[PDB]
DNA sequence: CATCTG
DNA sequence: CAGATG
């Protein structure tokens, strides 16, 4: 957690750049796995031969480490971080929209930066050019004091289109967070679930109306049963009107919400203990449903949830506010 | 995993 | 349809 942590970092830098620059995926995965061992390991690794010692630690790693530990650095990361292509990539890919594959075939054609981009939107899809439109504003966390803002309209809106509808603002903000990345709404509906044949209006009538009433500006990406798009809290009174955020409205069958509910809400700390208990206490979880487990090895059948309560019941635990879901 | 692009 | 992005 910190007596191999410049390893684990080096090790990191060499895996990430291995994917997104040059292509290797092998390689790039080696690197991965590489800073997961060294990363449990217990002790201070103080040279190569150490380490090899481990699994997934081969020979060029630990070649690697003994530089690192030898000198403050690495030439390698050193030839890398210098690199203008390898940095071009780094950064194109930071437009929503972008991905390395983008960002390769683009700097391949000369476009390195942003003016490039809009020189060049031509070549961009309407995600992407979204995504460069703006730019800045998606980088800008989001305060809690707009989160409710928003939310507050957000539910307001799903109201008034039907009573019934039932929506949820996962995410940190819904485990206490000051600031969070973007929005994300959980959407059910009674009227939709686990066998009932669709009903796509479900999603699009909301949709609809938060841009008619325009707290949505632009659509990323809109599905039957996922929506991905732009909002916006409506300038007050001129002077000051609010960065663009990002947000995504997804229709979730009525039989598997709080499932998914509780999933989304993390943390994946949480997650993954209570997943564990789960375990324990004979069950199982995932993403849509809590399974009894058989003995046999594994074996199913969704177990029957009305909240969130039901779930840690089943598991036998003690109910959790979101704000202390955080490990 | 769901959506898009081409 | 593969293949990319979030
Ligand atoms: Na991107
Ligand atoms: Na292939």
């Amino acid at each position: 957690e910190t007596l191999n942590g410049g390893i684990t970092d080096m090790l990191t830098e060499l895996a990430n750049f291995e994917k997104n620059v040059s292509q290797a995926i092998h390689k790039y995965n080696a690197y991965r796995k590489a800073a997961s061992v060294i990363a449990k390991y217990p002790h201070k690794i103080k040279s190569g031969a150490e380490a090899k010692k481990l699994p997934g630690v081969g020979t060029k790693i630990a070649e690697k480490i003994d530089e690192f530990l030898a000198t403050g650095k690495l030439r390698k990361l050193e030839k890398i971080r210098q690199d203008d292509t390898s940095s071009s990539i780094n950064f194109l890919t930071r437009v929503s929209g972008i991905g390395p594959s983008a960002a390769r075939k683009f700097v391949d054609e000369g476009i390195k930066t942003l003016e490039d981009l809009r020189k060049n939107e031509d070549k961009l899809n309407h995600h992407q050019r979204i995504g460069l439109k703006y730019f800045g504003d998606f980088e800008k966390r989001i305060p809690r004091e707009e989160m409710l803002q928003m939310q507050d309209i957000v539910l307001n809106e799903v109201k008034k289109v039907d009573s019934e509808y039932i929506a949820t603002v996962c995410g940190s903000f819904r485990r206490g967070a000051e600031s969070s990345g973007d929005m994300d709404v959980l959407l059910t509906h009674p009227s939709f679930t686990s066998e009932s044949t669709k009903q796509p209006k479900l999603l699009h009538q909301v949709v609809e109306q938060l841009q008619k009433v325009h707290f949505i500006t632009d659509t990323l990406s809109k599905g039957e049963t996922k929506f991905m798009g732009v909002c916006q809290l409506p300038s007050k009174n001129d002077e000051k009107e609010y960065p663009h955020r990002r947000i995504d409205i997804r229709l979730i069958p009525k039989d598997q919400y709080y499932c998914g509910v509780l999933y989304f809400t993390g943390s994946d700390i949480f997650n993954k203990n209570m997943r564990a208990h789960a375990l324990e206490k004979g069950f199982t979880i995932n993403e849509y449903t809590i399974r009894p487990l058989g003995v046999t090895g594994v074996a199913g059948e969704p177990l029957p949830v009305d909240s969130e309560k039901d779930i840690f019941d089943y598991i036998q635990w003690k109910y959790r506010e979101p704000k202390d879901r955080s490990e």
